[PDB]
């Protein structure tokens, strides 16, 4: 069973150029590919889908704004929506809308969809270390008590199934400081397919790799 | 020219290679050792600064005993040897030989060779965090001064060139809790060749793939 899939969605800008169009056309087709992947995962019983907006190449605030009009429909589809990443300097109106959308869907029991916005795997670790360091300073924690289990409880997604499978589209063979801690034991699947062309047969191919493993 | 300063290798496939031969595991480990010597020599000869090796089969303390017999040869090839991993419960005779071997070769100016022994990427992060937490408890460090650059200065190999390329032999596509923090920007190169068969032309092929893809 593949329970939690993460995807680095690369290739939108490259796709646009290949189609003889401006960058925005690649964004729009990438967004259609997000909808199709989220639909596929919810239909195939995947528990959690984590999507990293990234291009080989403020644009992150725009990307999250564009999701705002999809929330009513995610909710109807029993999807729990979370944004992961450092949103603490987004505009306050967008922060409040993120907070409202998360709270709206927080009770849902279908697919959990994590959208990584201004996220980095080293950042994620550092935010968990800062928390532990506040506890040490307060005298609530001994340095020698800090262990893997404890750090784990302070990194993103710790309440969800372990990441089983990471897919990167677009042809590069790197993690690019997406999840680090969380991918210790995950299957890594690289495809040259550009994100806007990545479809249900491509997702199924990746799921086969994992099942062969 | 290839552009790689630090290569790290997950050396998988020794058990499979011996099973293909109708031989027991020991024979794959012996062939895997011959392939280590060959890789270390190829890296030293091709301008790599650092090579970091993780012995894995999809026994530990015995791997490191085995390495002890190679230390005089590494020294003679101007290799600087370091062990990375939690060797604190290896007992004292082993720990001491480890210490003497690092001391002997620390002055060497050729390749730096890091051998993982009882190493995990999560463990490595946690040890760094514990050093930062001691500094907080001494009153020396504020939690909000802790940033990536600072945690970077506390993980294994922080003083060496960043890892540019990770090779995993043996056909599995996974990191298996070998270096996490350090591989955030590294090229990942997976090959179905089994470790004992991975030779200079395969190593050349990985470096040239990194040069072309970077
Ligand atoms: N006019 C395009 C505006 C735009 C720009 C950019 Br950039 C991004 C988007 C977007 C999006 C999006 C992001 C996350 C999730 C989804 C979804 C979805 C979804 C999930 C399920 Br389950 C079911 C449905 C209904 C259609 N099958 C839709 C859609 C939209
Ligand atoms: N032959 C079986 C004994 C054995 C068993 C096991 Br398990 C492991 C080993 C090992 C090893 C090891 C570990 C780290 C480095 C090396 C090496 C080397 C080396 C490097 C250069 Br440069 C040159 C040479 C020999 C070239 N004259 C040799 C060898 C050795």
């Amino acid at each position: 069973g593949c329970r939690h899939v993460a995807i680095i969605m690369d290739g939108n800008g490259r796709w646009a150029k290949k189609q003889g169009k401006i960058r925005a056309f690649g964004h729009k087709a990438g967004a259609k590919s997000v909808r199709r992947a989220v639909s596929f995962a919810a239909n195939n019983g995947i528990e959690a889908l984590t999507l990293y907006a990234f291009s080989s190449e403020a644009l992150m605030e725009l990307f999250v704004w564009a999701l705002d009009s999809e929330v009513k429909s995610l909710h109807r589809h029993n999807v729990r929506l979370r944004i992961i990443g450092d949103t603490s300097r987004f505009n306050s109106r967008l922060q409040e809308r993120i907070r409202k959308s998360e709270a709206l869907t927080a009770g849902n029991t279908g697919l959990t969809l994590n959208i990584a916005a201004n996220y980095g795997g080293r950042w994620d670790i550092v935010q968990g270390v800062r928390q532990l360091a506040e506890k040490v300073q307060q005298g609530n924690l001994q340095p020698d008590q800090i262990d893997e289990e404890m750090l784990n409880q302070h990194v993103c997604m710790h309440e969800l199934a372990p990441v089983d499978l990471v897919i990167r589209t677009g042809g590069e063979h790197r993690i690019s400081n997406f999840l680090l801690w969380q991918i210790a034991y995950a299957e890594l699947y690289f495809t040259d397919v550009l994100w806007p062309d990545f479809d249900e047969q491509d997702f199924e191919g990746a799921l086969n790799a994992f099942a062969n493993r």
